[PDB]
Order: C-alpha cells, then structure tokens, then sequence
C-alpha cells in the first residue's frame, strides 16, 4: 500500500470536476504553458479536470480543455505534463473523514502533497504535510 493509509474518498470519476482547495478557496487550475496555480475564478476554462483510476486510489489529474495531466517534479513542482509519466501519479485519499488529498506517487515515501496555499500559488512538494489545509481538496460538479 505504498506504506501509506488506504482510506479512500467516495464519489468516481463518471464526470469531470472542479478540485477545490479548502485553504483559501482556489480551483486547481492547469495552464496551456503548463503552469500550475490556483483560481478563485470559477468561469475559467482551466478549471475542469477529468481524474481516472489507473490502480484503485492510484489517479491522473487531466485538464479537459488542454489534455494536460497534473505532475509533480523532481523537486517537487506541479506543471502540466503533455504526456502520461510516472510524476503523474497521485493516491487520492480521504481525510479528516471528508476531503481528497493527493499524495506523489512518485515522492509518496516523503508525503509530498498536491496543495495550494491562501494566495493561490502552487506549495512546493517538501512544504507540504499532513495537518495543513493547503493540501485539503473537495471535488466539485462542473458548472453546466
């Protein structure tokens, strides 16, 4: 289990949604240049992921509009990837009994999270850590 609890969020991924970050209320946003940030703007056209289970709790974060898929880096950046790679995948799981977290498949051994901090940018794999509410997330329906 990757060393890692396996306490699994609810829901599927039928749709597509909105990745809420409780923190200061951004959307994971994806840009065509492949930057990664977060969005109090809910008409914008980066917003919309499409999440699939490649193993159960195992998932790809993909922008519907650019096709992007949410990766992590190195050095613990998130940047948009044009191809599918093993810096792609997270394990989505349940927290305080209510949100998704993603951790870095990749870096799961050192717990570095998807997360976005109060001023909307992008925390830095290594910042991030169990406790803080940059890494809480909430799933939400698309706009119709």
């Amino acid at each position: 289990h990757h060393h890692h609890h396996f306490n699994l969020p609810p829901g599927n991924y039928k749709k597509p949604k909105l990745l809420y970050c409780s923190n200061g209320g951004h959307f994971l946003r994806i840009d065509p240049d492949g930057t990664v940030d977060g969005t109090r703007d809910r008409s914008d056209q980066h917003i919309q992921l499409q999440l699939s289970a490649e193993s159960v709790g195992e998932v790809y974060i993909k922008s519907t509009e650019t096709g992007q898929y949410l990766a992590m880096d190195t050095d613990g950046l998130l940047y948009g990837s044009q191809t599918p790679n093993e810096e792609c995948l997270f394990l989505e799981r349940l927290e305080e009994n209510h949100y998704n977290t993603y951790i870095s498949k990749k870096h799961a051994e050192k717990n570095w999270f998807v997360g976005l901090k109060k001023n909307g940018s992008c925390k830095r794999g290594p910042r991030t850590h169990y406790g803080q509410k940059a890494i809480l997330f909430l799933p939400l329906p698309v706009s119709s």
